[PDB]
């Protein structure tokens, strides 16, 4: 059972097929359109079933070319309203049949955000996007908007013809609308069965550049060139994750990069990975965040999560991918580098939320709990731990790799749960189940907190950036002057970031030290955003007034929730920044990514 559908579980009836055709209507900012449904009985005599819906207005469904009944049940706050819908003839099991849905979206869906063209990077044209994960699907179309159901997809997308419409799937063509010469429909095919969650739409005035063989960019025209540049790793990467998940299944692996108040660092969405700019850092060094999403592409779309109580399957495998990806580019060194940094931010995860709180758990327990609310980087780094504790308990990533391969094996295709992956861990490691069973897996998957026991971890590149870090921890004003520029002439951006990521564990410092640091590092020069995040933070957190203003700045001129949260919550603890804080949530909310704004009102207690 999955506590975050109202819909007929896969027990009752499952959509195999989706066929949708729309039109984008930026006037009204509304989607409007058909959801057609191929759903297959899974019993006997078959009489109605549920579907998940949030704010959409039904105007009409069909079965066998005649309307039939259905019903609107009340709304269940972040669930929104399960439609339950009167079949003509009952079904019986393994019966498909078709369920035409006509529908309009409301401007507030969940899922979706309209920009005007002002907040474009060309001003002439709007702009549109999705976002579905977690449950926000059913703010775009009726559907069984659970991860354990998944479908093939067909779509039909009318818009402005000066306009682009993408999709999670194959690009099949585009003619005029023979309904409107003054728009365009873009169709698409998505030929490998999805959960709904990685359903994606995007509209507007897109230029694509190649990459590699499978690879486009895609952004407006004036992120192009720089796109193309900071994610040219990709086929790499590609080639990488093939050898160590099996066969690439979905045909392309198209880039999109999405205006900055895209919510998150990427979204795997199948053929076509959405990206934040936030990552065009002009020296590929968050490329990071394109492995995981390519590594998704088998943990995730292939073996997918059940429920998102077991969303710690896709997160921490994926980041188990990523850094193998990204150790096979950079070394063996670099991935324990990462690793290492990663249970440093679920240290902070940890802290944050506090060791006993249920969302530090690996395994969660969504019921009543909007996922929005839940999301963090425990899943993530907790999951992870587990990944790279079993590796070393069990002989290594070599052999720790093989079980990884044979795992997305089994799974291609399905949703899954904890035990699932337990049970097929206990089974492919049969020879060292005395070496499992030595493992506290009550601790690891169901208590809060830091897991039981830490990973060991290679500290070659991390020495540096503690050494830095605890000699200005250290340091009273006497010894300030000791600091300079060539502190830093040894280090990567990676390592410059993690000697932040260090010194903002220990924060405050004291005015003197920020200020100082400032004058010999000019970290106010840096563009990178997961350095200028930490700096800023390291700021603000140390009550330098001056970088207030850069801290609104960053906060408002992108809209990554990983920055964007933390920044206001910050801005909001300094006295001096408060009222500011809050004022500028308040004028920019309006003109926020709906699940953005939803949370950061949340952290800001402001309604
Ligand atoms: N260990 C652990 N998992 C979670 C968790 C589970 C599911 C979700 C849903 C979600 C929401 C938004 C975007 C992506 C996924 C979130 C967190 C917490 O702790
Ligand atoms: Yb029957
Ligand atoms: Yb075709
Ligand atoms: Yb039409
Ligand atoms: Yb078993």
């Amino acid at each position: 059972v999955d506590t975050c559908s109202l819909a007929s579980p896969a027990s009752v009836c499952r959509t195999k097929h989706l066929h949708l055709r729309c039109s984008v209507d930026f006037t009204r900012r509304t989607l409007t359109g058909t959801a057609a449904l191929t759903v297959q009985s899974q019993e006997d005599n078959l009489r109605s079933l549920v579907l998940d819906t949030k704010d959409l207005t039904i105007e009409k469904v069909v079965i066998n070319g005649q309307e039939v009944k259905y019903a609107l049940g009340e709304r269940q706050s972040y669930k929104g309203s399960p439609m339950e819908i009167s079949l003509p003839i009952a079904l019986s099991k393994n019966q498909e049949i078709v369920i035409e849905i006509s529908f309009e979206t409301s401007p507030k869906s969940s899922a979706l955000q309209w920009l005007t063209p002002e907040q474009t990077s060309g001003k002439e044209h709007p702009y549109l996007f999705s976002q579905c994960q977690a449950i926000h699907c059913r703010a775009i179309l009726p559907c069984q908007d659970t991860p354990s159901v998944k479908l093939t997809y067909t779509a039909e997308v009318s818009v402005p013809k000066e306009l682009v419409a993408l999709m999670s799937a194959i690009r099949d063509g585009e003619t005029p609308d023979p309904e409107d010469p003054s728009r365009k429909i873009y169709k698409f095919i998505q030929k490998v069965p999805i959960p709904c969650y990685l359903i994606a739409l995007v509209v507007g005035a897109l230029e694509s550049r190649q990459i590699g063989p499978r690879t486009l960019v895609w952004s407006e025209k004036e992120q192009v060139e720089k796109s193309a540049y900071e994610f040219s790793e990709t086929e790499s990467m590609l080639k990488i994750a093939e050898d160590l998940g099996g066969p690439y299944v979905w045909g392309q692996y198209d880039l999109l990069v999405l205006p900055p108040s895209f919510p998150y660092g990427g979204m795997e969405n199948p053929c076509l990975t959405f990206v934040t700019p936030t990552l065009l850092a002009g020296d590929k060094s968050l490329s990071n965040v394109i492995a995981h999403e390519i590594s998704h592409s088998w943990t995730g779309n292939l073996v997918t999560n059940k429920t998102w109580d077991h969303f710690w399957l896709n997160e921490g495998h994926t980041v188990y991918l990523e850094r193998h990806i990204c150790g096979r580019l950079f070394g063996e060194k670099f991935r324990h580098f990462n690793a290492l940094g990663g249970w440093g931010e679920l240290q902070n995860s940890v802290k944050t939320f506090g060791e006993t709180h249920p969302f530090t758990k690996l395994v969660v327990d969504l019921t009543d709990i909007d996922p929005d609310v839940a999301y963090s980087s425990v899943p993530y780094e907790k999951g992870f731990a587990l990944l790279f504790y079993l590796e070393q308990l069990l002989g290594g990533p070599e052999i720790f790799l093989g079980f990884l391969k044979a795992y997305v094996e089994k799974f291609s295709y399905k949703s899954i749960t904890t035990d699932d992956w337990k049970d097929f861990l206990y089974s492919y490691f049969k020879d060292k189940v005395d070496v499992l069973n030595q493992v506290d897996w009550n601790a690891w998957l169901y208590s809060p907190g830091l897991p039981p026991i830490k990973p060991n971890y290679d500290m070659t590149l991390t020495n540096a950036c503690i050494a830095l870090s605890q000699r200005w921890i250290t340091a009273k004003e006497d010894d300030l002057n000791s600091f300079n520029a060539t502190d830093l002439k040894d280090l990567s951006s990676h390592q410059l970031n993690e000697f932040l990521a260090q010194t903002l564990q220990r924060a405050p410092l004291p005015l003197g030290h920020i200020k100082r640091m400032q004058e010999v590092y000019n970290f106010n020069a840096i563009n990178n955003s997961e350095i200028r995040f930490r700096w800023l933070r390291l700021c603000i957190q140390s009550k330098w007034e001056d970088a207030i203003p850069l801290a609104l700045k960053m906060a408002t001129e992108q809209g990554r929730m990983k920055f964007t949260r933390p920044l206001f919550k910050d801005l909001a603890a300094f006295d001096k920044s408060h009222d500011q804080a809050v004022r500028t949530y308040q004028e920019h909310k309006a003109s926020m990514h709906p699940v953005t704004a939803m949370l950061v009102g949340k952290d800001l207690k402001v309604d």
